[PDB]
């Protein structure tokens, strides 16, 4: 069968696809001609229907699993539009994790002779995130960080090595928020979670400015000012508070500014959508920050799809934890933040 | 000179004041008319102008203060209206407390001869607050709690005991949320905050529904459902994750149904209202209940105006406190909620 991982979240879905190029002579003779449609269909488009993408540049070349050679591939689409990837398969073990692994087991098995097995979200994702750091990103560090992210004119990104990763506080940004403990590839807990996630980013910012796509969200955002929405600390003092350490431009009430009429008559969409994304992003690190206060682990890594193409975020996320922790946290991130449960269980092919 | 503690928020202008009762027939005469009129014009109306109101209820009568016996009267009014409040004295010493005391000092000293002596907020906070709840509500206890948070059919206000009131960690929802840490009369310290409090919900909800007040919103609240706007465990997986203890019923993306077009044609106000209030309700709850195991306190008191003629809020709180800590946090409340920044001030007039 074709070697396929799947992560079915609330909003997307991820599949990690393992394609042999170790085909012997004999073996391409044994195959079946659906499986070879299948495997030129998705080596030989980068766009699936509508709405699923390849993330060529994800790609792992010349990858050693389960004893065969191979590139390993990373596919998103919809969940809303899992039907008609159902649908294209009517017309094989799948190892499943996510929520969608668990409400759509039964549509999977329209598909006959079909084996599903559901993977727990949390062994996927902490397999998966130890795997591909453990292989690299073709011989490039997996996990990199914003050094100096005090200073706009000296941030840039640079590679982080988690050779030893334990402990890690691993926060996964997607509809919502989950955040988990890494003590050891044995020992992992979820700490808990908030549900002020992608979702909420994606869902006010629709509702606030009428975009219609996560990209025209962040791009109305990168035009925008918060801070004609927000409430900053200088607005309540007059300036910087430095009896609790609070600097002037600190936002003390999100949308807090939008409880006049006047300011709400000129507020921008950009103003708008920047404002969602600054809060959702603040909120998210200030829970992680508490999280790994009480865990005491000071290595802080960020995944899910919340952060794909949204460097916005990601700078904020490393600003932030490095003020606000005196220096003590690191924001580190992930080139395949959101794949790590489709990897994961992909992983878990063996074991059936 | 009257004798009145003055916190000026961000949002609004808290006053107490305090009548005294014992005036005996020279002190009387003594008295300037400008005194008279203030004493006879506070004291025979409850609403001044169009913005200012007396809140009755909570007078405290027969206190003994500074030597004296008298009542306490609670005022407030928006921060916006403060230049009418400075204009009307214009045609004493004030202690003052909360940012508009820094902002706005250089305009209360076009009062000819006025003192303004700026108090520390947190100073006045818990000064206040052990002060109210030191000479009770009128014999009545200044704290309460919801019993039996968790059944619906049992849960019901009941008095709670503050008379060892440390350890204490105070949480105070204004336009923001600052977070407290009372370890005795003289040790405490602002642990955090976060920018997601009340001026968050009232900016929100009016840009979300077009309501025009604070109660206008919690009137729409009251009315709505907010799982029509939030995606919910259930919807992500078909029902409860019982691996990681989470009900069907919880939130897991706030607002995030609302990346469906169809399903933004299709929401009320009124369920927008509620989403609104939920979603800032419940992360206030969570960011208490982290900062309370780090703190290890485990008795959580909520403060500010945000849950002014707010019971949904409060119920929230104490429910979601309860549910999520398994029983080991406790939310409390206090009749003086909005009050304590000014009482605190008005307790600082000695040291002048
Ligand atoms: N093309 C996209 N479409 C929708 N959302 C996107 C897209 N790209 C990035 N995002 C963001 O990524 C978030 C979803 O991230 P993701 O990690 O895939 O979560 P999920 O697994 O689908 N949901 P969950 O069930 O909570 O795990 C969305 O809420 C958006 O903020
Ligand atoms: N009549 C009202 N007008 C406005 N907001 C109200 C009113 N009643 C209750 N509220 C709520 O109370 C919140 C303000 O609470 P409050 O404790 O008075 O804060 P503040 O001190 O004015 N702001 P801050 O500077 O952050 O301390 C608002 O954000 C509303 O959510
Ligand atoms: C392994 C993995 O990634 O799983 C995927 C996943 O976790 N999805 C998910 C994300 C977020 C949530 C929300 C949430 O966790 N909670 C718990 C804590 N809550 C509160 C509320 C009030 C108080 Cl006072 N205290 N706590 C809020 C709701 C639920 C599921
Ligand atoms: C005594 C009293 O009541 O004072 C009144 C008061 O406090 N007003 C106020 C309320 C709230 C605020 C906001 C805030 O405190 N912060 C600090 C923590 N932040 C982050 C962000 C990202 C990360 Cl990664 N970490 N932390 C967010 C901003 C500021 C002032
Ligand atoms: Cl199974
Ligand atoms: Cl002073
Ligand atoms: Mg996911
Ligand atoms: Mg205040």
């Amino acid at each position: 069968s074709p070697w396929f991982g799947m992560d079915i979240g609330g909003t997307l879905v991820k599949l990690s696809y393992f394609e042999p190029i170790d085909i012997t002579a004999e073996e391409e003779q044994e195959e079946v001609e659906s499986l070879k449609s299948i495997r030129k269909y998705l080596t030989s488009n980068v766009a699936y229907g509508s709405t699923g993408i390849r993330d060529v540049h994800l790609e792992l070349k010349d990858l050693t699993l389960f004893g065969r050679r191979g590139n390993l591939h990373f596919i998103r689409f919809p969940t809303q539009d899992l039907p008609t990837f159902i649908q294209m398969g009517r017309d094989t073990v799948l190892c499943a994790t996510g929520g969608g692994a668990y409400k759509f087991e039964k549509d999977f098995r329209t598909i006959g002779n079909l084996h599903l097995h559901k993977l727990d979200e949390l062994d996927c994702l902490v397999k998966g995130l130890l795997y591909i750091d453990s292989v690299s990103f073709n011989g490039q560090a997996e996990c990199y960080y914003f050094a100096n992210a005090s200073e706009p004119e000296r941030c840039q990104k640079m590679p982080f090595n988690l050779d030893d990763p334990y402990p890690l506080l691993v926060v996964n940004i997607g509809s919502g928020v989950s955040i988990l403990a890494v003590h050891s590839k044995d020992n992992y807990k979820r700490v808990t979670g908030t549900s002020l996630g992608g979702g909420t980013f994606l869902g006010l910012c629709s509702l606030l400015t009428g975009c219609e796509s996560f990209e025209e969200a962040l791009e109305m955002a990168s035009k925008g000012d918060s801070t004609q929405a927000d409430k900053l600390v200088r607005d309540i003092y007059g300036g910087d508070y430095e009896r609790f350490g609070l600097p002037g431009w600190a936002v003390a009430s999100s949308f807090g500014n939008m409880i006049y009429k006047e300011k709400r008559e000129s507020v921008s969409k950009e103003d708008l959508a920047r404002a969602t994304l600054v809060t959702i992003t603040n909120n998210i690190g200030s829970v992680a920050r508490m999280c790994a206060v009480n865990e005491k682990i000071n290595r802080v890594v960020f995944v899910g799809n919340f952060l794909r193409v949204n460097t916005l975020s990601m700078k904020l996320l490393a600003y932030a934890l490095d003020y606000w922790s005196k220096g003590q946290l690191k924001a580190l991130f992930l080139e395949h933040e959101g794949y790590f449960g489709a990897v994961g269980a992909l992983l878990g092919l063996p074991n059936f």
